[PDB]
């Protein structure tokens, strides 16, 4: 549905569910495949910026175990919104088809290589190096790249060892979610 | 005295003083100029490894304001031992003569460029780029490079705003300093 893109309505449902599970110590499993946000004036006039921040906050605030699996696409700011490891996640696995980037190869090459000759060669070079899960994994964004058939067993193992995990957070009178 | 090198005796005196000042909310000011550790069997047989860890711990544990000024040399592991910014420091200033490196240019070039022709050119290139305070500052190791005449005023300003600073640390029954 809608290429797996985030919009206002999806952000509202996600943030509410995540917030409940965190409050009552229920671990979270995230399956990420998101190419970006739904474009258009229907979303911009509706406050897509304000509403998208709801899901980002709901994950960032969480203190319960978070296990993320990236199945195919994670472009742009949506990578971090869908519970990336940099929001105090516990484990993050990629399948062999995962691709983590600011944008797809076509947009990135047209912007990076502007006015140069032999752009088609630059397009092939960029895709071969960046259109896979490796530029993120070699940086510590992904803990392992796993065969999909092993996903269940890998998650079960993490759940049975993160269950006793506690973290500290500064004192606050109460949270201030963007609303 | 002894080129400003750390040894067993200096580590013992430092750790004890730092620990007292931290316990009773007295800010710390550090003036760093340390080329490394005193070599030789007299120090190795005396447990220089064990004793040096005392000063590293004493700074790392501290929760009171820490302001560090680097005047000239900070080579090797001694950089971090003498209250570097990466031990939860508040501010760290360098004077124009500061040099932060793993080792001096002579040792580094002989190790990096081994068996190559025109080593003398490599020596000049290395010194011009790394024998100054810039490769550390551009990475976030140093907050500013200041004229020495302004040091006092800069420190006074930091002390009058860090005085109300509190940090959180996980619960512990009691500390376990290497001894
Ligand atoms: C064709 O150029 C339309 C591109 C839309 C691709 C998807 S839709 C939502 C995401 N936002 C974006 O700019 N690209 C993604
Ligand atoms: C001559 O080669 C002796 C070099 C000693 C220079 C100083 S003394 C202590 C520090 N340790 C080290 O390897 N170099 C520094």
């Amino acid at each position: 549905v809608a290429s797996g893109c985030l919009d206002i309505n999806s952000s509202v449902k996600g943030a509410r569910f995540v917030r409940f599970c965190d409050a009552f110590n229920i671990p979270l499993i995230t399956f990420v495949d998101v190419p970006g946000f739904l474009p258009g004036t229907a979303q911009e006039y509706g406050g897509i910026i304000r509403h998208g921040a709801k899901l980002l906050y709901a994950f960032a605030e969480a203190t319960v175990p978070k296990v993320t699996v990236i199945t195919r696409k994670a472009y742009g700011g949506a990578y971090d919104v869908m519970s990336s490891k940099h929001l105090c996640g516990d484990t993050n696995y990629a399948w062999p088809t995962a691709e983590i980037a600011v944008m797809g190869a076509k947009g990135a090459v047209e912007i990076i290589f502007k006015g140069h000759e032999n752009v088609e060669a630059a397009q092939a070079e960029y895709i071969e190096k960046f259109a896979n899960p490796f530029p993120a994994a070699v940086r510590g964004f992904v803990d392992d790249i796993i065969q999909p058939s092993s996903t269940r067993a890998r998650i079960c193992c993490d759940l049975d060892v993160l269950a006793s995990k506690k973290v500290q957070r500064p004192w606050r009178k109460h949270a201030n979610i963007p609303l």
